[PDB]
């Protein structure tokens, strides 16, 4: 909840992709369906953040198959939101001087993805928390006391961000080692009001 | 253009409707279009940011007639560019230490306008530039030297925010006596390189 007037309120940005949403479950899923003669890439294999990468080392032209899934219509809209993650964020929200923030990072293919990423937000949240969302390609000028993501390295036009980045655990980098003093969120289990306590006056 | 190895260049955000694309204009004509035997606001006469607001005091239900012209389906999309919006902008991102965004807020119903504003960016200023959006409904939250925006009170989560709103003069605002020091771009054929020199170190 907002703080008083002109008060400061902790802000913290949530990220969407592999945070409250499982990507890389949905991917693997609809991937499998729609390629069922292709290889593919167990979740306890993935490494690096880009998924199409990785496929295209495993078999040629598996990079731009792979592509195809998240640029089909109703990709983002159903991905399923990972456990805990809008509890927590509804827990998050609701706490005293706490302004959260979704923010996430659209796909180069624009059709789809902005309207499902909204869409998915109001069948979650509500309509009212579609105020909270902000969609940049660039999380580094936004400016906040936490951002909360996946990718392991967040960088842009701002070389000294305000916030805090806490990776959040996910398959592609569960097994990297972090320079200190870096920290994780290893799932919405984990301690995040810690986390967040941490970070207040 | 970006900096050098860490380093920091001028950030300039521009504001979307009002600023580049001609949202007054577009609604007017679409409106007297589809609502020719209804009393409308001429352009010299508007005033104050919302236009349903002052639809709404002109008649009962012209509020709801308004607001469905924008929630029409290519209502943001065809928008014409300002004059001299598009050229000033390609220049701006061309200069030295200079980072350029376009920060935008999107409408309550997000069917159309989030992707239509994504194409609108493609369309006038090419593919590279998408990565320049930043959709929010909270521009306090986003960081930079100036931010130039034809809306006069820019208001949210971060008390105080890291840019200079520079008032970019629109026909609702034209008559606004400003609190010195707040400062105006009165268009794009105003010297706009001036006002961003006038911040860098
Ligand atoms: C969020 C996410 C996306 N992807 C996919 C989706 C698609 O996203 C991009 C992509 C690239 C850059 C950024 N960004 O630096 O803001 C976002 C998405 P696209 O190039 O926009 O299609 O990169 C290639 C693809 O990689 C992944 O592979 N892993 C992820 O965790
Ligand atoms: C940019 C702009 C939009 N509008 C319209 C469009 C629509 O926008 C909103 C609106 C409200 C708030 C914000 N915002 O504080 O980020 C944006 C748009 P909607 O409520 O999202 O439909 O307000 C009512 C309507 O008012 C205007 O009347 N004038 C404008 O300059
Ligand atoms: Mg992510
Ligand atoms: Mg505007």
């Amino acid at each position: 909840s907002n703080a008083a007037s002109g008060g400061r309120a902790l802000r913290v940005l949530v990220d969407m992709d592999g945070v409250l949403a499982d990507f890389e479950g949905g991917f693997l899923r609809k991937f499998r369906a729609r390629f069922p003669d292709q290889p593919f890439i167990a979740l306890e294999d993935r490494r690096g953040f880009w998924v199409s990468e990785q496929y295209g080392r495993l078999r040629p032209g598996l990079s731009e198959k792979a592509i195809s899934i998240w640029e089909s219509k109703n990709f983002f809209f159903e991905l399923e939101p990972l456990p805990g993650a809008v509890e927590a964020v509804k827990e998050m929200a609701s706490l005293q001087n706490t302004d959260v923030f979704i923010c996430t990072s659209p796909i180069k293919m624009f059709k789809y993805c902005p309207y499902e990423k909204y869409a998915w937000v109001e069948k979650y949240f509500g309509p009212d928390f579609l105020e909270q969302i902000v969609l940049t390609r660039d999380k580094t000028v936004v400016s906040a006391d936490l951002l909360i993501d996946d990718r392991p390295d967040i960088t842009g036009a701002e070389p000294t961000p305000s916030w805090e980045h806490v990776l959040f655990t996910a398959c592609h980098n569960q097994h990297l080692q972090l320079q200190p003093p870096r920290r994780r969120l290893h799932s919405w289990a984990d301690d995040w009001k810690a986390i967040l306590d941490s970070k207040r006056p």
